[PDB]
């Protein structure tokens, strides 16, 4: 009772309404001030990368060394700017290189991966390069947290080998002996705005901890709040 309360009021503390679930083995827990967002389906934004770059690479259309060449059009931001692997996309978020991706991909076969994995409600649409940003695809975070765990423990429905370069990808830090990794997500274009941070930590044995973050993006609310409530819940639970 005591770890719930506590992971409450982190999310009190930062006003704004939100959930952490976490999954061990098969069964769930949610934590936060607004345990309903934990089977509310949410636009996946950026944490839609980890699936699209499984696709990706399994259907060979993306290789984990090759650059993803900047055109010269203008990109939201300037660190964007550049030409950036998958991995190093990524890293950066960078929407852009992932649409390429996206396209790549095309929809018919972007249709039937998605559906084929049962990612969220598996509807993409009709516009291949912006489904995950403003819908229709929509996830929970308790999907999140599963898809998450079943990509720790390489069991999503690709192979080993994928799963295995899309978790490099996701690397964050090594932390008290705990590998972190983790897959941020914001999505800015719909109202209200969502924050993800999805991941998992491979503790010191071997014991993987998946987890998925979703709050409510106010304004004002830092983009830093994400990791920090994750970390600080992490380890409120012990995970960490």
């Amino acid at each position: 009772d005591e770890k719930a309360e506590k992971i409450k009021n982190l999310f009190n503390e930062v006003h704004t309404t939100g959930v952490l679930v976490i999954q061990q083995g098969q069964t769930q827990q949610s934590y936060g001030n607004d345990l309903a967002r934990a089977s509310t389906e949410y636009v996946p934004a950026s944490t839609f990368k980890m699936l699209n770059a499984l696709i990706g690479l399994e259907h060979h259309k993306a290789t984990t060394t090759e650059v993803f060449k900047w055109d010269g059009q203008k990109r939201l931001f300037p660190e964007w700017e550049k030409d950036m692997t998958l991995g190093d996309a990524m890293k950066a978020s960078a929407i852009p290189v992932y649409q390429d991706l996206a396209r790549r991909i095309g929809l018919e076969l972007m249709s039937k991966e998605v559906k084929r994995v049962g990612y969220g409600n598996a509807d993409i649409g009709t516009q291949v390069d912006n489904f995950w940003l403003v819908g229709p695809l929509k996830i929970t975070p308790q999907q999140e947290a599963q898809f998450a765990y079943k990509l720790a423990n390489k069991t999503l429905p690709f192979s080993p080998k994928v799963q295995d370069e899309v978790q490099s990808m996701l690397f964050i830090e090594e932390k008290n002996g705990n590998k972190i990794y983790a897959k941020s997500g914001w999505g800015w274009d719909v109202d209200p705005q969502v924050g993800w941070l999805t991941g998992w930590v491979v503790q010191p044995q071997g014991n993987i901890v998946a987890f998925s973050l979703n709050l409510e993006m106010k304004k004002g609310i830092p983009s830093s709040v994400r990791k920090e409530i994750t970390y600080k819940s992490l380890e409120q639970l012990g995970i960490l």
